């Protein structure tokens, strides 16, 4: 099913390097150089407190030094999970080189003079919807709702950052660079965080 | 700046008229994702959990659409199978960047007959055959060149392999889908279902 056309070189499947961030930031840089589409789109997965996954698109923010960094509402399902659950994992996959980037830990919230950076970073267009919506709560009326957000898309943003617009930090415990490969044999580069530092290992495809 | 990209014109009539059925929305998208040229519209970003309800991803191909959800193949010692086998829930997310649309699959895993799996594996291309025989999926991977020579070995034969003990086709039995499109005016649209004793509960979530 593989459909990849751009150059996908992976150079650390054979140089092991120490610091899978460094590979993270690398990574990055290079799919926005080479023109990946949305390739901070990444695929996240919370669970319930009877170990049942959901997942959703969110957007990656930032790399932070600890891991990813992305925004949502606090009320929503995976901010209600990650409430009682921290354990996550995302998956970043690129179609255009046939790339994948797993990312798994824990996702802490974030103190509210960051959401409040965060929220004015956001385009002010958006501030409407935000401040309207109780995210993933039952939408009742859809005219009111869209009609309560004109009324507040009529205003000069910036508007108040609302209560549980809030922002995760994904701190990293492993991740998995996957590329394809040659004949078949993809290329799996798996780090797990120790006491000291990382461990890495290549994966059987 | 917001990500999305998508530009193509992605029709939503179900979100107005709430199709008791959501499989037959779920036929209309991927038939239409088709139609217009999406590209890899079954990669599904599969989650599945540990023990202690650690999750985990990757992704997978949509191999089918059953009556009851989506089937794809896997190998049943890799990470996902295993946890798959103690903990049959899991949750999938297609997301089409060009008509900024998302499809979220909740269900339980059952692992199908070998029959099944047989079936799925003479459906392969055989060229697929020998790496995926001699490889132990997710398990360290101690000598690349011993696994390519190996591989090497068994593709002289240049016709199918037996399917290789582990070789498994799961069948996700939803119990929830939600569909979500880009909508007007950041107004979302986001149509979620659930099953009930007798059918399916449909209801519209806020963006
Ligand atoms: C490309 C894309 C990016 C998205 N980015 C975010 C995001 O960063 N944060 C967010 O709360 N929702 C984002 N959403 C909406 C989520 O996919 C989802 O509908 C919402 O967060 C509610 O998820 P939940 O009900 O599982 O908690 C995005 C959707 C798409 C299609
Ligand atoms: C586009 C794409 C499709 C994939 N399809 C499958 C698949 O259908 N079944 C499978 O076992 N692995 C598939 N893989 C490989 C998985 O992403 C993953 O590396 C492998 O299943 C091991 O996952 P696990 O260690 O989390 O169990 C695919 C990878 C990509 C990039
Ligand atoms: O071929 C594809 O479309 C995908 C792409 C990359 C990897 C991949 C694919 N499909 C698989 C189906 C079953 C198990 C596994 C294998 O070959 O052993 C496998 N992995
Ligand atoms: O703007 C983006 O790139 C994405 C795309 C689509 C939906 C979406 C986006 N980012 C969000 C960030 C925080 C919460 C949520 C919101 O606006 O209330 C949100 N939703």
């Amino acid at each position: 099913s593989l459909t990849g056309t751009l150059d996908a070189p992976f150079p650390e499947y054979q140089t092991l390097p120490a610091d899978p961030m460094s590979v993270l930031h690398n990574w990055l840089e290079r799919a926005r150089r080479v023109g990946i589409r949305e390739p901070r789109a990444l695929a996240l997965a919370t669970a319930d407190s009877q170990g049942r996954p959901s997942t959703r698109i969110v957007v990656i923010s930032e790399i932070s030094d600890a891991g990813v960094v992305f925004s949502t509402h606090a009320g929503s399902q995976k901010g209600r999970e990650l409430l009682h659950n921290p354990w996550a994992s995302g998956v970043l996959y690129w179609r255009e080189t046939s790339q994948q980037i797993i990312l798994n830990g824990q996702a802490v919230r974030l103190p509210n003079a960051k959401a409040d950076d965060a929220w004015l970073k956001r385009p002010y267009a958006t501030h409407p919807m935000s401040s309207v919506s109780r995210q993933s709560e039952e939408l009742q009326d859809v005219q009111a709702m869209r009609n309560a957000a004109r009324q507040l898309a009529e205003l000069q943003g910036p508007l108040p950052r609302p209560e549980g617009y809030c922002v995760f930090e994904l701190r990293l415990e492993s991740l998995e660079f996957w590329g394809n490969g040659q004949e078949r044999l993809h290329e799996r580069l798996r780090y797990d965080r120790s006491d000291t530092g990382w461990n890495v290992r290549r994966l059987q495809p």
